[PDB]
């Protein structure tokens, strides 16, 4: 029994300290035009966060290409966030660039329902991925034990934008859709006059009045899209610990 | 906002009504030492439900193999739902193998908390893995929108698995995580006697008493896993839709 | 052991989607002078009620002569509604004129209280004849596996309309009643000034001062309800089975 | 407003004081294995109640040929019931056989959801079917202003006594209905597999898996039922009004 | 038990439906300045209620004098109430003049306090005396299987007018009261100074200084009390039975 | 509005205070098989209320030999009732018999709501019949400016011991009906059976079957009726005051 | 606003994590026959609470002559608790051998009262001082910006139990009070007539029958008593930060 | 538990009877600029509490120096307080010059949380110091078989007012640190670049980004903190009730 906030809401208004300092959600990023992913883990100084931490950090670019900023979470205070960055930076050779949320009353983890069964005193690894009007897109709750696929946090930001531009709904795995490849879908006629319309005007590629599509997505935006997947795809050519 | 069950809760018990015959939730599927993966769409006849039960139903193999069963679930009715299935058969061509739960009046819906501000109606798409002993091991809320990367809830459960068996934690992209690649860590000590054991018997390969790793896994668990990213990443050899 | 809305009462406002758009009733109809008969049915690609479809949209210029629409509502989405009036098209030859409305969740089915012991999912075979007015004039409740006398809900619209125009009381198995025949029921009195009045204008047929009657209406409504009467008893002479 | 008893849940257990008697309702009827029908009316010596309690007596035997008991009621004394039985037997010639339950105070009326928005006092024409289970079966609610058609309560409890017995559902304006006829429907298949066999099979004649029909009733069944429907449809030979 | 309204309290305001149309009491009588009776019985076409009716109606014209109208009540409808008073006007040959209450559901039975033990569905035989003022003045409950005593009524009544009118209370059995046969009572003194200034007066005959009383009354209204009584004390000539 | 016992129901259980001693109520005339009047009065030494009591008094004999007994009620005193009575014998003459309860604090009054708007100090006139089970079967509220008619309540009582034993309905103004005179009503029949039952035995004179009556009742208990009338109607030959 | 346990009850019963690991309290000091000092600090690597387990590790040793442990508290981690005295061990060159409880979600600090308005998130620098047999014996409640002084709470438990074990009370900044020395106060007479003993007796050097003390404390204990001030009053020959 | 104030928190505000009048706390100290620091005792003519009341007296202007003021407390009323007062004066032959709040009834006890478990009528040994805002900066809470150390309360003040005036944390034990010495603690960075800002000035001595110190406070400050511990470790000279 946990209480979450819901998928088309706002996301809850609340002043937060990071290391970077307090700042509100989540209009200190709507204020900036800003899309921005809230993550969250379970301590500082735990292997499979500092693995997760770091696959943003090397992914941090890609998400600021996109307008989209992140920041992070856990029940630990701001002086062992900064001690446990500095340990990232000193012993894998890389500088995590976003805030990180002291959260050590479980005041936000609670508004957010991050504390699960599995620990009372520790969040979960969950993910908020709220867009430019502050409204929650969509929630992923991995476990203590499963460190997240960062891509596909990527696929995910950059399937709700271009759908929200060319105002297209998202097929399966796309881009490479096993049906329609990199075709984004038109939303389907509601009354019976609008399906009447949709075939008559014969201006899409359907299966049928409620299943058509076309390809309005630049080809840079598929791309980049396949990009994502590929790198998830790829084994490491060199390995961070050998050094 | 909303209520939803939580990881590392017992799935709750239900009894459910799908295109397959009544059955009660989770014992169906433990009863069988099977994990089941429940996924929700919001109605039967729409665009991305439908390439999501298409990809489902074309890896359904892959579930198989790891011992897990699919479950769907939407508002519409079973007549409903086994007139869409004929539907993607005939014009698709491909077999929906899985059994559709019909919630007409949300019941499961708000049960699960699948009922979220984008439409006080239909659900979203929300997934729920559950292992063999009825255990909520992860939750996704995917928006009506966009469709799932189901080559991910297949990495998901693989390494759930393998986490389970080998007593190992996955690292951030696994298989191929970028600082220790493969391997898969080990839980950390909690005590300063269980830290300073760790240390002095150099059984791992560490970076810290708090992040020590080996690499366990069988050379078919990392690839078979691989293969789902694989997949994922590639472009479609010829499309469904071209001899449809 | 279920509320329902009562009638007399002014129907329930609610905005209700339906496979023809977005309505408020009982507005829509009111704004237009329009009777309108709500009816339910437990789901879509059932037998029962495709019959009782296929039924209601051969009477369907009945209906439309009288000033009276129609609109359906079961717990399927406005996708499922589409699709089932193409196989009833298709299959039975009959086109499916009316909108039905999309009720998931049963938030309709449970404000007009159309879920029974029965089922709790689907609803049963609800009727609602509202006036012109938006007040609810009867209530039929019939069970799944009974598939209503559409021309019976034909001769309560047209009597009630006769009724209020007339300013009269409409007898048992009107336009056949045993004892008055086609002959209308005038209001009895209610006070015995005017039971002696009325006994004393010797200005209608009459039992007693409670039961007089006159014969008001034309020969064209009379026959019009006869009609009705008489399809309902006649058996077809195609089944459209066979087409 | 309101609020009604509901299909499917046993008749309200209540004991009734009626002309008759005081009677035990659904009790008096279900030891006799007699199915019943209760309506009520607005109030004694009123035009449209009396033309309606004329048709139910004069149909009377052919509820008893289905085994079906009639029973009305309306806020009125028993007093009155038994005066106004008098008045119709004298000025009209026809006996009142059944029972009227008295409910002054509308204490029935009220358990019934018979008091609508219209009349605060009396009591509308409702209806309620009820088999020899005790089991609400039907529920028909007529304004004060109109008169019910008795035959179609005659076709109700007809089909569904052969619905139940021949394990059947009834299309639409049985046994005229503009598709089978006098078919009846086979319950619909609620599974896949049952949808597949029922289509393998080909017993039974099908517009598709779930509309399949057959015709089991007897001719007397199917004649029977639409000879209400031809009394019905039928203009008097000789208007009461005349002898009376 | 039950609630009933008080002695000293206006009528509970109300609508009515009567068998003469609707009123509101107790404004109705209250506007013309005139007491009313309202009185009750369990149900129409019973013995013992027929036979108060027909007393009341015999005594009309005495009610009528005294500036006092008649109002019946019963749970029955206003069509039985009708057929009722003309079953009586023809096999009795008295025509009841006054309206009857017709209250189905027990409304207005339960706002007096007329619903007891005995029925739970039929009214007992309440008696309301309420003044022009729309006061309730005196109350009565007799029970079902007893008829009233109607010139006790009237009594009530005339003695009620009187005191008021003569600002005297009236002692027990007036006109023919064995200590003071028909004198009326002054109100006792209520405080040390009155009780003297009384006595110090000499002005009434006293027994003392708080039972004093003269003879205010006329002859004519002494004698038509009398008359009252002395008509419920006469054994009838003729009996409206034999003919 | 306030509170009362009802008719029907049994005299609600109380212990009391009376002049006599303390009591208890109904048991207290139950045991003793009585039937028992309970009038109250608003205040000691008060002049109406003197009348009444003389009156009672007077017709103590009567009450008696129709096994009943009177008991009054006041929020005054027993130091109170016992001079007031003092003072009755000592200037009018006559001895109150039967006791008084003191009710001090309307504890008694509110139970029995004798407490109306015209004074929440003092009770108004009320009477209470009460039979040998301990039922109330007639209340009676007279105001503070009115003393009641004690032959009523005397014929009250009488017509209802009648009733009771002959098993009767007592029709208005008995014994001088002037429908029916001394006759007595039998209960009207409540079923059409019964009611053509007892128009076939025409073993009553009726004016229908619902109006049917006898004349059961001794010379000797309806004179004794009609004496109570009469007594009530005669004008006092001999005042009281004078011959004081 | 807020709740504290207080002084005489028993330490809340309660189940922590610590970085020794899991314990039970008090029961894990109490089934040791031992006394023990739990006391709080806002958060893992801040400068005053770094001074202050430096200072309690130094006094180590004198606590555990005593028959007292330690055990301290924080929001923080165990994996915080167990890096930050890595750190202080490495930079100060000092152990610090107790146990830290990991208080995440602040569930003990909240029974506690350890959340002041200073800080809605971080306890205050709380101390609570629990005896053998699990009670709460002091309570001192710093701010973040003041460091305690810890020979104080030396001095107080050395106080309580010499108070203890002689049956006498403490004067004020025993052992060096202005009025009596190192002398301990015998429990004053509550009654007249104990007052009178007392006095009359003579066994005790008084000021008044309520004031009264003798010197019951071996030399040892008073020395042990006086070393902790004097400790607390000297400036360290040489500071641990010169050689870090 | 029970419920008491909050450091951070203002002092409750109430008007209080002390044996030197009425006062309104804390409005009557902040107007004059100055801090206050409150204590309470069990009752008046207490051993153990006299021996504190003297060691306050003795240091008032101590207290003084640092522009504090001192008021006791307890359940006893003014009467007892100033005979109390007498008593020690005649007695010990020391003069208390600080006010004394008279509690009966245990009003100003509840609000600030000073009756604890051993006593449910006597105020435990609490004390409270606000500062010239009337914010609680500390609360200590003795038990009744202690006396506190009058000393210590000096220093907190003491600390505290440096601490606020050269904006630093005082360290554990200070001014005798282990690891500082006399040094004060600068207040760390909250964020990444405050910390990289404060180690690129070089501005202070640090052990890390988190701790650094300097040394700013006056010889004075110094000495004077050291001389109150220098005293409270110090045997008497000559013990008062040697010339009592
Ligand atoms: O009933 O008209
Ligand atoms: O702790 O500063």
């Amino acid at each position: 029994p946990g209480s979450i906030p819901l998928i088309g809401e706002r996301f809850p208004e609340m002043e937060v300290t990071t290391d970077h300092g307090v700042i509100k959600l989540p209009d200190h990023y709507v204020s900036q035009g800003k899309w921005f992913v809230l993550f969250s883990h379970p301590a500082d100084f735990t292997p499979v966060s500092t693995t997760e931490f770091v696959s943003f950090a090397r992914r941090y670019e890609d998400f600021q290409r996109l307008g989209v900023d992140l920041i992070g979470l856990s029940v630990d205070s701001v002086f062992s966030h900064i001690k446990w960055k500095e340990w990232i930076e000193r012993h894998i050779g890389v500088r995590i660039p976003f805030p990180i949320i002291a959260d050590p009353q479980g005041t936000v983890a609670r508004r957010l329902g991050l504390l699960h069964a599995e620990s009372a005193t520790h969040t979960v690894r969950g993910v908020f991925i709220v867009d430019a009007r502050g409204v929650i897109r969509t929630m992923l709750y991995y476990p203590m034990e499963l460190g997240r696929l960062v891509d596909e946090i990527l696929r995910i930001v950059k399937a709700l934008k271009l759908g929200d531009s060319l105002k297209r709904a998202v097929p399966a795995d796309w881009p490479n859709n096993e049906i329609i490849g990199e075709g984004l879908i038109v939303p389907p006629p509601t009354t019976e006059d609008q399906a009447r319309a949709r075939m008559e005007s014969g201006q899409y590629r359907c299966l049928d009045w409620w299943f058509c599509w076309d390809t309005p997505a630049s080809r840079d935006d598929v791309e980049e899209a396949r990009r994502y997947l590929r790198r998830a795809a790829e084994k490491p050519a060199k390995l961070l610990y050998e050094e």
